[PDB]
Parts: C-alpha cells; structure tokens; sequence
C-alpha cells in the first residue's frame, strides 16, 4: 500500500560508490535508471522530478500499483518516467540498456527462473559503466526470521479462515513476549526482540500466504556464484561499514588480506557477524576496480557529517587545546564523538551548521579555517585527510558526488517540487526530501509545507495555517491540554514556526 | 569409529519412563531389544552380558564393525545375542517383535526411504507393549551446526586441519565483540572444535540432515500408528519455570506435541530422543508427588560437610551438598529429615534405593523416632525434583554393597580392561566413564580372588615391563618409592571411585 523511497538505492549514492572504487558511472541527470517492483513508484518518481533530461521506467506485477504510479505520474505532469505492469521475464532488448538498474528486496521472494532473469538484465540490458543493485536476504542471519514465520504459521495451521490466522499470530508473538518476561539466556533475548518486531508490524506480512511464501536464503558467494554467470562483479556493499575490518584483532585482518578474494571474504564476516541481509552492487566484469584506498582519495567527493554539538559555538573558544568537546551523531546520546583538537572542533562545528548539504574538502577546511583566524588551515587540511576516510569507511561520515547546494533563502522559504505535491496532495505523513529520504511530518509542518512556494514570507505562511486551524482541519496543544484561545493560537503558531524552519533546513527540504 | 554405549538408551531407562506414563514394558531381563545403527555393538553386548535370558539383535551397513562386534561376541562367549551387516530396508517381519528398539543418531542422517523404514519397523516390529527409542536433530536449533557446518565446507575449498585452523580463528576474530552473536558462535565453535576428526570427516560434514521440526517428525510417527510416549531427559518436558499464566494456556490447549513443540520454539531445541509406543495403550499423563513409591531412586550429591562433622538437628545451621558434584549447582536445606535423606542418598552414589530404603535408613541416622516425618519431605520434594531431572528413578533393583577385601568388578569391565585399547569402561547403568592406566590396569586384575596387595602386586608388574608410568608430580618414577607408596595412595580414592561410580558388583 505504502510505496516508500530508499535514500540507499539513491542512483547518486550508487554513483558514489562507483567512484570510490575507480569506476566513472554515468552522469544522474542524462541517465536512464531501471526499476524492477517499482511498487506504485514512490522510488523512482521522486528522481523523476529532479531529472528532466533523465528517463525513468519502472515494471510491477500488481496493475493497482502501477495505475497508482501512472495517477501520480499523471497528477505531476512527468514526461521522462514510464511504468509497466509485467513481469520481469517479459523484458526484453527492447528495453534498450539502464545506467542504473535497482531491485530491492524482490530477488529473494521470486522462483529461480525469475532471479536468473533478474541476473540476466542485469547484464544485457546494463551500459558498460552501469551499476546494478540488488538487495536480498542472507544467511545465517535469515533463520531466526525463518523459524519465526514457521513458529507463527504453525501455531496457525488450525484456522482455516484468512482473517483470524493474523491474530492467531498476534496472540502467537505476544505469547512469545510472556513466557520469555523472565529469561537470562541469549537466545531468549534474540527472540524477544524479533517478536517485537515482527509484533509491530501490520496484517500484510502476517498473512499466511505471505509466510508461506519461500525465501531463497542466500549465502552471499551463492548470490555471487549466479551473478557470476551472467559475468557480474561484486562492486561493494551500500552500506559501507559493513565492508569494514578493523574493528577486529590485526592478526585476523592480516589473514583476510592474504587470501585476495572478495566474496570469499565477505562470506566469512558474514559467517562470524550474522548477516541478514545485503545490499549489494554489481558491474560489468570489463571494469577494473580498484580497492586501494587512500586517505587521500577523500578529496574526489562532497562530504556530509550530520553532527549536533552539545555546546553551541558562540559559547566556547575552539583554540582552547584542553577542553573535551562533545557532538552528538544523527541525534543523540548513544552515539557521539568528543576532542580537545581546536582543527577537529573546527572542522565538526563546521559540518554541524552544513547539516544534509554536501560540502567540498575546500570548503569544509576553509570554512573550519576562518574560525581559528586563518592561520591554521595545513593544520586543518592534514586534521580532515587523517580522521576523514577512517570515519568515512566507517559509515559516520558521508560521501556523495551530490554538489554543494545554495543556503535557502528563509525570509520566504521554498520547499522543492516533490514534498510540495505530497503535501497539497497525499494522505502520508512522510515527505520525500532531496537527498531520496523519507523524512516524517507532523500535520502542523505538512501544513505549513503547502505554502512554502517562495513568494510566502512567514506571516502569510502562518496566517494560511491559521486558515486551517479555523476549519480544523488542524488543532493546537501546548500541553495534554489544546488551546482554542484566538490570541494564544498565534502566539502558539510564532513558537512552533521558528524550529520548524530549522528542521526543514537540516533535513534538506528546502530549496 | 569407536562404539560406545549410550545410557540414556539403556531399555530399563525406557522401561522406567513407561511405568512413569502408565504402560507397563516388558521385563528386561527376559525381553528381546532390537538396535537399528548398532555396531560395533558397544550399545548392545553389555546388555547381552547382563542378560542371559534376553535375546539382541544389532543391525548396522558397515561390515569392519559387524565384525568387530562379532569377534568381542566370541570372545564374550555369548549366546543371545546376533548381529546383521544389512540395510534397515532389509528388516522383515521374520525379524519378529521386539520389546524395544534402540534408534540412536541413525534417522536425521538417512534418506526419506530409510527413516520410513524405520518408522515403518518401530510399528510393525515392535510388541504391543514394546517401547521404540528414535533420536534425532531438531529445529530451530540445529540451523546454528548446519551453520558451522557450512561455514567449514565453504573454507575447505588434510581436510581436517583447516576446518581446526577455521574453527581457532573464529575464536580469534571475535576475540571479543560484546554482541550475544560472538558468544553463541564462540561456544559453539569451542565444542566443534573439542569434537575429534570423526564428525569432521567432510564427507559426514557435506551430508544432508532430515532438518526435523519436532511436529514433522511425530507426522511421520502418527502415519505408521505411534503416538509420543515421552523425552527420555525428562527434564526437557518441564514447564514453569515459566509464567504461570503461560502453563495455564499450554495446559488448557490439549495436544502433547504441539505443546512440546513450542517449547522447542522458544528454548531453540537442537535434539530429542524420543520414545514412541503403539496407538492402542493408553497413557496417562497425572504425575503424583506419591509415584516416587513406584521406583527405586538415585539422588547423587556430595555433602560439603561430612556426618561425623555435623548435628543434623541443628536447624539454624543450613548444609550443603554438590549434584555433578562439582560446586556450581548445589542444594542447601535447614530441615533434619532432608539432611538425613541427603545424608543417606550421599553414601548410596548410583544405587537405586527404594521409597522404603531412603526413609529408614535416613530415620535410623534420626534416632529411629522420625520416619512419618522423613516420609512427608520426601514424598513433597522427590517427584518435584525427578521432573526437573535432578533425581533419577530407575526399575532397577538395588544392589547389594561390593565386598572390599577382594574388589571384583563387572564381567564387561574386566574384559574391557584387559583385551580393548579403550581408555573408558561400560559400567552397570550403561554409562561410558573414563580411567586412566593405573585405574584400567587394576580393573583387570580386580575378581573374587586378588585382595588390595594382590592388586598392587600385579600392577607393578606391569609398571615393571611398563606399559605403566606413574608420577606423583610429575613425570617421576624413581623405581621403587616413587611407587608402591604412590600406590597405596592411589588405592582407596580409586575403590571409592569404583565404588561410587557403579564398577564394582
């Protein structure tokens, strides 16, 4: 029903990727991107609107998913993308070749003829410098999934009726949480977890056609070992850290370095790290990858460091070489870094105003640079090339071939073209933001994304929500308690406006 | 390729299980036991020697160990009991019925033809009131070995040094990380890797188990006609230890096997053996606290402090005794009549003493004036601690008190002791225990007849051609009191050991 973006499918982070490896992939905006189980296109039509000049097709069985796809497409005037309700054995050379073909989470749940035709586009119907992903389900991790659904339809198999056998599994899972309320063993905490999860979701992957269906259980040199015949390498992983050693004793990291194989070495982390899941890049054998990374190659990309500093700057002195200061990752607590290095301080104050836009090493050393008095910028320069890739291959650091953006104007703030047809038009509460982010909005900021078209300062914003609070059709409160006070609601309205421009500019909804 | 005897598989232990549920098995003694997977047979001639007036019969494919079992027959002289080199597809109803089956690891690693088969004999060989034991791997459990299992033969491509190496580095790469993953994988490869070459093979390491969920496998006993009897860790059927809300649900549902099944769900069941019986009897499931009166009992502790040392009186002292009977799981009580059951079940290691037995003799130790109330602690606790496995009951009879002037052990251990180059010895509950050389040497010359410096008198002959090196500590022997006093203190420990352990008759 919901038909969410994958920021990680992202064709820009798939070109990323290839970069960093010494692969050109095709340019984004002229391309021509593939999607296999387009699934109503919430994945591909986003890149749409950011690519005019680019073509989009996307292929789904389900014709309600497809005439939903064509309606958006439709509702946005799209002249670039096209969606076909098909299979994937009815693909063809016709289809010409895709600079980017994605399928996620498709191959696992397809019989095998159609996973050797999914390898089989792959292949004939990629450009020479094309990149292919394509995500599925990987043993060893996948049993515990496995035995949950087993546990699930038998414990069900009594009912015959498919409406009850959902719930059934539901008392099936929440007895799962009783019996185990008082467990010191590991397994029974991997359990209790596990049933929370799938206890969370709803009613359409609890259907027991649904658990029925077969999953292929991947190991990954099986999945390599198909791609293989189609004459597909193993490009990387799009999450990157799980590529990562080192975190390990360097014995052991000197031995995987001995053996020169891959796949083979990524068969074993995935044996000792229970992997359930992969998101794989191929390419065409032709290309030569090279996997020898300096800290050096940290200059060929735009860097992203989403971190929020627990002291403002205006309130410490960064030359300060004794003082711990601490900033915090994609939120937080459980995740946060700290250094006394005035260059470091420098350079992650610098990221933490640049929050979701990409920018160069000039500019991050640079811009780091005028905050100590110009006189440190080697310093800088030689701090960024020393931590940078570290913390790239890491996955705490981004990098993307996205250029830097243009710091929104905010006097009257613009939203892009996407999340202001989701808004005006959509039931969902999610907005898709420029980065192939689904990005959560509650119904005072999908209000106010309305009327962000840039000729709307903040008081004409606030006074169209006022608008919808009259009708509400919006309500406000500032406690459990709501206030319907004519006065209080503006005031109210002042307070939430101000942070909310905030957010919309870290999470690169704004233009 | 060595053939060991399995306790748990010992026909009076299903016989025991049985007269729990309510069926009343066939006497041992005059029973006829047949055992699928058999050779080299070290499962079954124990009983055979045990038994003169029961008949066996062993079936296994690999004709070394069908002979290997025939020779060690031969040299047993005995007389009822044959062996066949032959698939189980070959077992008839010539073969006749049989008052138990014995099916130890065999089924989970043959194919679907075969383990019909045996389900197929387990009915139609069995006697109406013949008890057929079937072990096998289960899910979800067992995804952790095929794991590993994976995880070497995707290495292998001398076989067996690599998957050692394979196995140390596993343990070396999650050298730590905290994560409960590293740990179930640590553990698991630590005890692979304590396994030694014969479950390594490659060729066993690259054969396809059966993968049973538990409700799979009683589907393929229900179509031959056998229902589910019991586990024969009877522990493993224990519940609450979990909620009682949950016992009450499990308890109000009425099917045995999907019960059994989700808990081999949550508590990730790697492996049952299982006994299964004819359709037709009727089982009954109530377990009484006043049952025990039905058994002989073993409860083996180890007090921390010994009788002479103690008032059992006492009731603010609180004492002490060891199960394994090690340290870890220990049981503490307060009350004079548990000590004196305690008391009495620590000088009785291993042999089965009756409801009757236990209570009198703890009573006389109690100045024979409390018997009603050691009968009340007992019949309250002892069931209780039969179904969480910390007391074995047994149709056995008990045994009377070896005579230690002149030690004699078993016809099996002695013969074990001087003809096998085994280090272990088969002793009178069927279980494999493990000695040294001193231990094994004294076993051979342990009969009516050799008294302790007899024993020792023909132990250093062996230690004179030796064959035989004794230490103290450590690698030293100087040729006379290095010796023979080193003796003298390796004797006693060793009756007791013997004693304790069910060697001596």
């Amino acid at each position: 029903y919901e038909s969410y973006p994958y920021a990680i499918t992202n064709p820009y982070h798939l070109s990323t990727l290839a970069t960093l490896f010494g692969i050109n992939a095709p340019e984004v905006e002229n391309s021509k991107i593939l999607e296999l189980g387009c699934a109503a296109g919430g994945n591909l039509i986003p890149h749409a609107v950011l690519y005019p000049n680019a073509h989009f097709v996307g292929v789904d069985l389900s014709k309600v998913q497809i005439d939903e796809a064509n309606k958006n497409v439709r509702a946005l005037g799209l002249k670039n993308i096209e969606f076909h309700h098909c299979s994937i054995t009815d693909i063809d050379d016709s289809f010409g070749k895709f600079d980017y073909i994605i399928c996620h989470g498709v191959i696992s749940w397809v019989p095998k003829i159609v996973r050797d035709k999914i390898f089989k586009v792959c292949n004939r119907n990629l450009s020479t410098n094309g990149i292919a992903y394509i995500s599925y389900n990987t043993l060893p991790g996948w049993n515990m999934v496995r035995t949950i659904r087993d546990m699930m339809l038998y414990h069900s198999s009594s009912f015959t009726n498919i409406r009850d056998r959902i719930a059934q599994s539901r008392l099936l899972l929440e007895f799962v949480k009783d019996s185990l309320e008082h467990s010191k063993t590991p397994y029974a905490e991997v359990l209790k977890t596990e049933a929370g999860l799938l206890a969370k979701q709803t009613d359409h992957y609890l259907r027991h056609d649904h658990l029925e269906e077969e999953n292929a259980q991947f190991y990954f040199h099986e999945f390599m070992n198909e791609a293989r015949k189609h004459n597909l390498q193993y490009l990387a992983d799009c999450n990157i850290s799980t590529m990562y050693l080192g975190n390990m004793p360097p014995k052991v990291v000197e031995q995987l370095k001995a053996v020169n194989d891959i796949v083979r070495t990524e068969q074993y982390m995935d044996f000792i790290t229970n992997r359930r899941f992969r998101t794989t890049l191929l390419c065409h054998n032709d290309l030569k990858i090279n996997r020898n990374i300096n800290n050096d190659d940290i200059k060929k990309f735009n860097i992203i460091f989403n971190v929020i500093p627990e002291k403002p700057l205006k309130e410490v002195d960064l030359n300060n070489a004794t003082e711990n200061l601490q900033f915090f990752l994609n939120g937080n607590k459980e995740s946060n870094l700290s250094t006394t290095s005035p260059y470091m301080k420098a350079i992650l104050y610098t990221f933490s105003e640049n929050l979701n836009n990409p920018l160069s090493f000039k500019q991050v050393t640079s811009e780091a640079n005028t905050k100590l008095n110009n006189t440190k910028l080697n310093e800088i320069k030689n701090e960024l090339l020393n931590n940078a890739m570290k913390l790239v291959l890491q996955g705490y650091i981004s990098i993307t071939n996205q250029k830097h953006r243009s710091k929104p104007v905010l006097d009257k703030p613009k939203t892009t073209q996407m999340v202001i047809y989701q808004a005006k038009y959509t039931p969902s509460m999610w907005v898709t933001n420029l980065k192939h982010e689904p990005i959560g909005v509650n119904f005072f900021e999908k209000f106010a994304l309305r009327y962000m078209d840039g000729r709307n300062d903040k008081k004409a914003i606030i006074e169209a929500i006022l608008g919808h609070v009259e009708k509400g059709e919006l309500t406000l409160s500032r406690e459990g308690q709501k206030i319907e006070n004519k006065e209080e609601i503006r005031k109210e309205l002042e307070s939430l406006f101000t942070p909310m421009i905030e957010k919309f500019c870290s999470n690169a909804l704004l233009v």
